[PDB]
């Protein structure tokens, strides 16, 4: 079994979709570890976005994540990682995400993505840390 | 932001799935801009068919728009072309279409597809000027 | 058979519920006869709200409805009339409607109720001649 | 505008209703303001529990608070505090919870009721401040 | 705990609520003991409905439960019997069912009512025997 | 129109999803036309599982489905074959099934699918004629 950092971001709060993100996770047969609604500092956001640090939509993509609180959460199952890529589809929600996905059902933008989900075992560790660093 | 003509045939009233669809729409993030249950009359089901206007299917394609109301509505968004075209879908409900589709969860023959979507915005301007001429 | 008039509210559409409503009004066995996205005047706001004309909450009840735009609906079928206010639940959506009811699920204000349906049949063929005065 | 406390318990939990029930509180219209999955200590748990401190249902109360994490919320909005226990159904799912409701849906036990939501504003007040100490 | 014998009546059917209903009850925490699509004899439907034997309404009583087939099922749990009838609402959807039950949300006639279940331990037991001689 | 082998294994029950299955089916507009929860005895296991008779997760294959009761039925309409499996989605329910399909919204491992539908119609009607010899 796997562990995996999964994030809720403001627009998936604004558009009410906690429950139906946890919900989709909870129903793939998956188990939340921790969970938290919680503010993010300057440095947390940019140290999460590191990997595209030195990029061109670095800016607003902090200025988002800052803006209202989110729901981070340790998704917990075999396969976790996969699986949760699984369900949030691709990063282009109509493009790439397949219909069924969560992106792929309620998302229209690449930038509002509503979801996060690590996409690797060598993220997922180094995220969790992150965010629950206690945990 | 675009807009696409969206149809609920008379398959996907008899089957109760007015709400159903709409629903899925609104989900995606669209907006629906125009929206009426209404007749339609032997010309605008022609001109509606005119790219499949010469062709083996087309009498019962006529016969099938005509037998009952149908639910006509501009659906208006980012990318609201291709969004709708990715709720509903590919034509053959079963070896195209992808579950978590409209046709993929609902249907089974490509004939009684239950929905319709602009495939380009060639045709979008050309479909709304036909169902919604004062809009 | 009976035939009520329901309005889906510029709140209801403001939260994306148009679909949901019309769902369970298909899925109690009830059938749209006629619907369509439409704006309010002045004149019909009123005409509307004649019953609660003179009184204290008239002003922001006209200026409400005539906001954004609405949906009206003709709903036809076996006591359509009681099972449509029976789906809806009483004005008060936190004290009088029950849980199940569109109010009890999605509404906290009396005055933002969502929904509206016919109260008898006198109302009824008096609101229906009003909004869809050629069907 | 409200605040209430809302608990989530560990049988709602191994029934996997997080989701559910926070989207319940959502689609009402309400907001969640604070969110956690955590453990409760001995002391917690009788705090919680003083006013049935004394009681024939005591040991086991806080035996099963203490089982396994529990997710708390603080829950805000028009009349928070009587639409969440709207939501939540009366104590015995059978013969008092409404359908409709979560205890209602899901409930077959007045013990394990799945949720809790703070019965009154004296009580939210305390509650939250016992949960929620530095929010 | 109980057993009570639930049907799935021949408008249930047609109206495609077999796995909705069934659900519902899976969702309550009950648990199908026993499940078969079967025919019904003019034999067994008498028997099944003695209680009503002499009465106005039985000839189209029986000819109903003998047009189609239909679902029978034994549900166990606790409280299963009163659960069950609390899922299915009273005799008119209309008038006396609440809405969220299954009457309350598909029906609209006091004879298509889609659903039985079992109204005692007395009846219970009876029609177990009745419909599940081996079981 | 078709008729293809439906089975929903021990534990699509334990995660209580057989109204769920059942549900998707219904709602693709394909019928039940057999139904029935039963158990599995030893020689009918193996003479199901004869394709992949010699092989090395036999022993496992065998004991799981005889470790509880299954849901058998028996599902006919257009395509009924190919649409079945669309629903049911790939054999690995995280690399292969599609998000929308019933593996691929509640499986994990490849082992513990939930569900089974005939590959082929030689196979159909093979199994059929081994589960429900009468009909």
């Amino acid at each position: 079994t796997e562990r995996t950092l999964v994030l809720i971001k403001p627009d998936g709060i604004e558009r009410q979709l906690i429950g139906e993100i946890i919900s989709r996770i909870e129903r793939k047969g998956l188990t939340i570890a921790a969970l938290q609604l919680r503010t993010v500092s300057a440095e947390l956001a940019s140290q999460h976005y590191a990997e595209h640090e030195g990029k061109p939509f670095f800016g607003s993509l902090l200025e988002f994540i800052t803006s209202g609180p989110v729901v981070a959460a340790i998704v917990e199952g075999t396969r976790a990682i996969a699986a949760v890529r699984q369900l949030a589809g691709g990063t282009n929600p109509v493009q790439a995400a397949a219909p069924g996905t969560i992106r792929g059902d309620f998302a229209l933008e690449t930038q509002f993505n509503l979801v996060h989900g690590s996409d690797s075992a060598e993220s997922a560790q180094r995220e969790i840390a992150l965010w629950f660093p206690g945990a």
